[PDB]
């Protein structure tokens, strides 16, 4: 393979296509969109407008990391969009998993379209890989997943991105069973951070590792009196590419640390359960 | 000791009839055998099938006390009454309160027909408590000496409300059936693997999810497996169960109980969590 040649030719292609016009891209923080953004940025510089939407369902430290990486370090013309209120308000009273995803998808498009109209770009860059009135450009169209990761590394993207575990577009909203509220998202966000921290501390490299707020209540104690507490499910799986996946045989000490930290550092949680179901028969997420 | 207590009971009861509630627990069982050796045919044991007992449990109790020990055993099928009384009840406290109220109504109903004058209780009508001076460990030894099955004197504790508190939310016949089957799988695999925990059981969580086979839009149930080690039950730790055993439990539950599509294992100690979920 020759990545230097690939980059030179692809950057040239984007330049010849865009000309002096503006191009826009949705920056999700994922490896695909990140890689496509870097190629487009090398091609047209400030004429590339990278739009990053904070949905309110991102992981701890994620928004800050994306801004630091793309605005500060890569110097991209980034549009940080805080749309948290729109997403949370739109989900009020919605408990059905499918409906939640539908609403989140609709609001994301509404937000992106609103910002895009102000930008007035003529081209839309997408990180589509092999595996708005805008002309489409897909720089990674002929590349497979493993190749995109190699390219991302070659382009100087952080390992935190090219080796990241996949994370759903609706984010933490699908990690909360039932109605999505700021409090539930706060709890699962902290629990998720603990899960990832313990997996990292033990040098484990699973396909996915996350926490889910089940909605099931258990009787705990806060001060010196009984109170209802939440239940968190921990999901850690091993997989080649998600086709099938096995619940991971996590060292007991790691599971103990996760359970201890979640219930001690997040007083609102009183019980932690570990998912031991493979795929098949189960899905990886809890939807 | 046996000769002494049997003598005391025989002197207290005289030629009157006595009644005792058989729960299947070591305490009531041991007290029942002592009372039976004392007044034989004048002891009337009462077994109430609440509808929340474990798989094969009712049959075991009847076979053990009525056939094996030859006691007068009044079997009461009150499943319908308990399920009706719990219809729509979600609060754990109310479930326990209602089950207690119904048990009494059912028991007092059967006690009237017997016409007993003494009530035998396994506390550790006139009351008779032959084990009021014995501790948990002592009662177990006595049970062994009396000839009670190991399945009883060494059995894990099981709550009065039974499987009703092993179902989060409203209790219904179908939910109890599902958790009864899951519970049997958990106990079977834990025993087969040589595990000897304080308690090992299954809980129907109420949370539902879709799977990746067959009708992928059909929401299925979730079972939580609870296995803990404890000395006294005051403090306990989630057990470090061998992975292959947990995998077998998950496989059997989803393969044998089509209604369940997800299995979770509780990894929380006590404190901060309770052993039972409700």
């Amino acid at each position: 393979m020759d990545w230097g040649r690939f980059v030179e030719e692809k950057v040239r292609e984007i330049r010849e296509t865009v000309g002096d016009s503006k191009a826009i891209i949705a920056l999700s923080g994922g490896v695909d969109s990140s890689t496509a953004a870097v190629l487009a940025h090398k091609a047209i510089g400030d004429r590339l407008h990278a739009v990053f939407v904070n949905t309110g369902f991102l992981r701890k430290g994620e928004p800050e990391f994306v801004v630091k990486t793309f605005r500060d370090e890569f110097g991209m013309n980034l549009h940080y969009v805080d749309a948290q209120d729109r997403f949370f308000s739109a989900l009020k009273g919605v408990t059905d998993p499918e409906e939640k995803r539908k609403i989140i998808g609709r609001v994301f498009i509404e937000v992106f379209e609103e910002v895009a109209k102000k930008i007035g770009a003529e081209y839309l860059i997408q990180g589509t890989i092999a595996p708005l009135n805008l002309k489409l450009i897909e720089p990674l169209r002929d590349l497979y997943k493993d190749e995109v990761r190699e390219l991302a590394k070659f382009l100087g993207l952080p390992e935190k991105i090219y080796n990241r575990m996949p994370f759903p577009g609706p984010g933490l909203a699908v990690r909360v069973i039932g109605e999505v509220t700021p409090e539930k998202i706060r709890i699962v966000r902290e629990a998720n951070a603990i899960v990832e921290e313990e997996v990292e501390r033990a040098g484990l490299r699973p396909w996915q590792a996350f926490a889910v707020l089940l909605g099931v209540k258990t009787v705990g104690v806060q001060g010196d009196i009984r109170a209802y507490k939440e239940t968190i499910a921990v999901r850690i799986v091993e997989s080649i590419d998600g086709m099938t996946a096995n619940a991971m045989n996590v060292p007991w000490e790691v599971l103990q640390r996760i359970a201890f930290r979640i219930t001690s550092e997040i007083p609102e949680v009183g019980r932690v359960l570990y998912d031991i179901t493979n795929k098949p028969p189960a899905t990886i997420e809890f939807e």
